[PDB]
């Protein structure tokens, strides 16, 4: 992806958004407990840790567009992904307005927490104004849609997160880019039945994790991902990805069925506007990012660019062989035999895609579930139900976390929530954390799961 334009909203008309940004984090009551050393992600330009231009740390993650037109790996690899999907049998019928507002099955209602973005959160304007789950009225939602149009632009603000002390100091935090409600429920008008399938079916037809639960899919990847395994870590794959990869997803697109309509979507998350504060911008390239509605789709681009990727740097490599998973950026593959990782990320950088084996430096100690991560998580078979996988947090994460809150009040449920990614790790490890709540008189006197009740509910999912 790459910026075309930057033009303040004066320029065009674009309707700002606020202050203060100040970050809602705050050491909690375990902050000088555990050990960690994240910190608040720098929110605004004067903030006093900065060691660089903020502005220009945020939009450099845009590195620019290499290929803005499938080359033949691409369009192979496109064609593969997408006769591999035709046997879910997608509906590709347009989904009605009621249950991309308010959900199926298999699908979300679109979250009232989150802001409704451009023009609505500029202002004032709430989801919880326009939607009703009691109701499920859309009479609202298409006097809004009328109101507004369609292909508004990206409502993009900093995320209020923990990060590293070199991300703070190099003012590299992370932005949302929010589309705007109009467009989200267009979009899931549009490719809500493919939402409901891939939600539904996990694993290596689809190609995608996105909505699995770690608990229970961890158990069965073993099982969807046979041989050798092989797994990157990108960095910053949102913003490397050139049009080239959104044509590529319109190719497979049209190959399943779907209406010129319905494809001619992909453009507008190709090619968007952006308002940060008070400027706007044009990016080319680029999955908008911090949402959960363009999962799906960096998901199947994934599968694309591994296919392409392969099929590019070896020679009679056969993609009906490899198996794999994506969710977002994150990728887990399985190939008969073991892939030159180092080769891969070579090809990955002609494509203007950054690469890193996941580990130390280089490459691949084959890559074997010992040491696999995914979602952030290993993979820990139970000592007593080898068949059993547990996915693995690491405490060092979770460590972190718990050293920090937004909310004084829910110290409670922060740290349920943190002995329900714990315990995972082994009895050992979970007792040790534990004890160590425990060393302080607030942590005495918090509700905290025993392990062996935690793991009896667990076997229960199988
Ligand atoms: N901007 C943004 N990215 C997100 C968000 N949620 C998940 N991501 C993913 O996080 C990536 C950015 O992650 P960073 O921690 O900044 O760095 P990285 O891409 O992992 O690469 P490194 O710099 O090598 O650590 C994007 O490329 C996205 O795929 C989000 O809310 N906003
Ligand atoms: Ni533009």
């Amino acid at each position: 992806g790459e910026i075309q334009w930057v033009k303040p909203n004066k320029e065009t008309g674009r309707l700002s958004i606020n202050g203060p940004t100040r970050t809602k984090l705050e050491p909690s009551v375990f902050h000088d407990v555990f050990e960690g050393n994240k910190e608040p992600a720098v929110l605004h330009s004067k903030d006093p840790r900065l060691e660089v231009d903020f502005e220009q740390a945020l939009f450099s993650k845009y590195v620019g567009n290499t290929l803005y037109e499938p080359d033949e790996y691409i369009k192979e690899a496109a064609l593969h992904y997408a006769n591999q999907l035709k046997q879910l049998e997608i509906n590709t019928s347009q989904m009605s307005m009621e249950e991309a507002c308010y959900g199926t099955e298999n699908l979300e209602a679109i979250d009232l927490h989150t802001s409704a973005g451009y023009p609505y959160s500029a202002l004032g304007i709430k989801k919880r104004d326009i939607l009703d789950p009691t109701t499920r009225d859309v009479s609202k939602m298409k006097f809004y849609m009328d109101k507004y149009g369609l292909d508004l632009p990206y409502s993009t603000y900093v995320k209020d997160e923990l990060r590293s002390i070199d991300k703070i100091k190099k003012g590299k935090s992370r932005l949302i880019e929010a589309s705007s409600l109009n467009d989200s429920v267009y979009l899931r008008m549009a490719f809500g039945h493919l939402y409901e399938t891939f939600h539904a079916n996990p694993g290596t037809i689809t190609g995608s994790a996105v909505g699995c639960n770690p608990d229970t899919f961890w158990s069965k990847l073993p099982i969807l991902l046979p041989g050798s395994l092989f797994a990157f870590d990108y960095s910053g794959y949102d913003a490397s990805l050139s049009p080239v990869w959104f044509r590529a997803l319109e190719l497979v697109l049209r190959e399943i069925g779907y209406s010129e309509g319905a494809i001619s979507l992909i453009e507008g998350i190709n090619h968007t506007h952006h308002v940060y504060r008070n400027k706007t911008y044009c990016v080319l390239g680029g999955m908008p990012s911090g949402c959960s509605g363009t999962s799906i789709f960096n998901s199947m681009i994934n599968n694309i660019i591994i296919r392409a990727l392969l099929i590019k740097t070896f020679k009679g490599i056969d993609l009906d062989e490899l198996n794999m998973v994506a969710y977002g950026d994150d990728v887990l593959a399985s190939y008969p035999f073991p892939i030159d990782c180092l080769e891969l990320a070579k090809t990955g950088k002609e494509y203007g895609l950054t690469m890193t084996p996941a580990d130390k430096s280089p490459c691949f100690n084959e890559v074997n579930w010992d040491n696999a991560t995914f979602l952030k998580r290993g993979f820990l078979p139970d000592e007593q139900f080898p068949f059993l996988i547990h996915p693995t947090m690491p405490m060092r994460e979770i460590h972190e976390s718990i050293r920090w809150t937004k909310d004084a009040r829910n110290t409670q449920d922060h740290v349920r929530s943190l002995c329900l990614l714990a315990w995972h790790n082994g009895k050992q490890e979970y007792e040790k954390f534990v004890s160590t709540i425990r060393s302080v008189p607030v942590g005495r006197a918090l509700a905290i799961p025993n392990y062996e009740n935690l793991r009896r509910n667990w076997l229960e999912l199988f």
